[PDB]
């Protein structure tokens, strides 16, 4: 019961990665291929299940509303222990510990943001504390509770 600008914002960025043609629905297809670069591999039944639960019209489809109900479930009920780790072999795939520049640019990428090598080194410094030019485990949950 609030709403914020900022979180909204969030929302807007993932679900323009999301849908490639914007029209503004997300189908099998759609959120298949994110998932599919991320290192995984779910097949069309599962990919439904995932739409239907959070389909409030029914459409077969997720909208621009169902996709906030969806974000809010992840980002904001689950995620606290033995999932941060499972989001974090996402980006660490050799898992040495360590999140790279090229790493983590590699993952944005696969998301539908190719950004800049430079703007990525730009991140891993903010996170980085021990000043190793990487982003260990402790970093990663640290920033990902700050802004
Ligand atoms: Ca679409
Ligand atoms: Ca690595
Ligand atoms: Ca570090
Ligand atoms: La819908």
């Amino acid at each position: 019961d609030q709403l914020t600008e900022e979180q909204i914002a969030e929302f807007k960025e993932a679900f323009s990665l999301f849908d490639k043609d914007g029209d503004g629905t997300i189908t099998t297809k759609e959120l298949g291929t994110v998932m599919r670069s991320l290192g995984q591999n779910p097949t069309e039944a599962e990919l439904q299940d995932m739409i239907n639960e959070v389909d409030a019209d029914g459409d077969g489809t997720i909208d621009f509303p169902e996709f906030l109900t969806m974000m809010a479930r992840k980002m904001k009920d689950t995620d606290s222990e033995e999932e941060i780790r499972e989001a974090f072999r996402v980006f660490d795939k050799d898992g040495n510990g360590y999140i790279s520049a090229a790493e983590l640019r590699h993952v944005m990428t696969n998301l539908g943001e190719k950004l800049t090598d430079e703007e990525v080194d730009e991140m891993i410094r903010e996170a980085d504390i021990d000043g190793d030019g990487q982003v260990n485990y402790e970093e990663f949950v640290q920033m990902m509770t700050a802004k």
